[PDB]
């Protein structure tokens, strides 16, 4: 395990990234993954890593965040990498191109990326048919502890945001274990204002009504994904709405439009969302706040700057039931998944936790 980890991190990934433009590298990764052209995921998930949340068993708590597989092209390969769950998207109702290229920027000195993809999407119909081709394969994966999430976006030119999300619920809800109402992209004008109170309640009420109208075996959990850049007022409002409406969970967080002091990359002042190490503690502290504001009663998927077991455990102890990563894969490659899992298991044992479940929210009980 550590042989591949070292070779990928120290040699292969920096060599490939030096040869390719960042979006070309992303596209090749999706292709390689879809073909199963992957190193051995030698790590054997233990019982200590199993989590039951959102109406499902998760074999391990480490998922691939939205954005890597926007169009649901690489789901099976992502499970092959050792992720306990996969999230695809964001998917918009109609196909759209997204922003002009270049729209992805590497900050290797910061272990960070900035992106402004702008919801490039094949659209709901294409993704629906892609998922339908493997629907029963997924049902078996889910039953075996490997659930599927689908992240829903809105078209750039839509005049009714709630209707775009409702369309997504109707089309992809029946193929998903959970849906995500992504109200936190930094790269669609007006999107993040959907995080504000009266409008948020109206939007989410409509989404939940649509979800509730699906047949039982086709009825997903609904999560809201939030930004790391919210005001205290915004966080309080979101917590209140989520509890009022019975939203199933939160994903905390998307990328940041802030630029923390200390970024070194030449491209630090590009427009877009920043991910990776500089986001990490901003995301952990957002988890911590949302867990407290929801009394520990609302499952949180923690995301932002996770690249080690320590990073994962810090988010779990702050209140996450599950974690996701994306940016670390760009630096470390596929072996990062097993690395995080191995390190997390070791830390759980070292800190006296019987398993992941026992660690969820543990900092709040100190
Ligand atoms: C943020 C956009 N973005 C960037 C640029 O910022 N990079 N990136 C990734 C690239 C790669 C690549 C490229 C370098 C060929 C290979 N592989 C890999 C290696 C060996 C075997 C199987 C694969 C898939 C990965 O895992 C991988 C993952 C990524 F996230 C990505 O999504
Ligand atoms: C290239 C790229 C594209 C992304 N696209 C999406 C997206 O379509 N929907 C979404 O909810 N989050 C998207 N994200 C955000 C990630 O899901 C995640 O919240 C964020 O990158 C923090 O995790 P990380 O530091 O492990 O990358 C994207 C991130 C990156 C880097
Ligand atoms: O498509 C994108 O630009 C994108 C969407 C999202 O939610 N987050 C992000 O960082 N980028
Ligand atoms: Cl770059």
């Amino acid at each position: 395990a550590t042989g591949d980890e070292r070779f990928y991190a120290e040699h292969l990934m920096p060599t490939l990234q030096g040869l390719l433009d960042p979006e070309s590298a992303h596209r090749l990764a999706v292709r390689f993954t879809s073909l199963g052209l992957l190193p051995r995921a030698r790590f054997q998930d233990s019982d200590m890593l199993e989590v039951r949340v959102l109406g499902h068993k998760f074999r391990n708590p480490v998922g691939i965040a939205a954005g890597f597989d926007k169009h649901g092209e690489a789901v099976d390969g992502l499970y092959k990498m050792g992720f306990g769950f996969v999230e695809i998207g964001s998917v918009t109702p109609k196909p759209q191109e997204g922003n002009p290229r270049p729209r992805v920027f590497r900050l290797p000195e910061d272990q960070a990326v900035i992106n402004r993809y702008g919801f490039n999407s094949h659209g709901l119909s294409v993704v629906e048919h892609r998922l339908r081709a493997r629907q029963q394969k997924q049902a078996k994966l889910t039953e075996d502890g490997l659930p599927l999430g689908v992240n829903l976006g809105k078209n750039k030119t839509s005049v009714d945001a709630a209707e775009d999300y409702a369309e997504g619920v109707r089309v992809l809800g029946p193929l998903a274990d959970y849906l995500v109402v992504n109200v936190s992209s930094p790269n669609t004008a007006g999107l993040r204002s959907l995080q504000g109170k009266a409008e948020l309640r109206r939007l989410l009420t409509k989404v939940l009504q649509e979800r509730d109208g699906l047949r039982r075996v086709h009825r997903p959990a609904v999560l809201v994904k939030i930004a790391p850049d919210l005001t205290s007022q915004d966080k309080e409002d979101i917590a209140s709405v989520v509890k009022e409406l019975g939203i199933d969970g939160l994903i905390v967080t998307n990328t940041t439009v802030s630029r923390p002091a200390g970024l070194q990359g030449a491209l630090r002042s590009e427009t877009g969302g920043l991910s990776g190490k500089p986001l990490r503690d901003l995301s952990t502290q957002t988890i911590r706040e949302m867990y407290a504001l929801t009394q520990g009663r609302v499952p949180i998927i923690g995301v932002g700057g996770v690249s080690s077991g320590q990073d994962a455990l810090e988010k779990i102890r702050a209140g996450a039931s599950l974690v996701q990563l994306y940016t670390a894969l760009t630096f470390w490659g596929p072996p990062v998944v097993g690395k995080v899992k191995r390190e997390l298991e070791a830390l759980l044992k070292e800190q006296g936790f019987g398993g992941v479940t026992d660690a969820i929210g543990a900092d709040h009980r100190r």
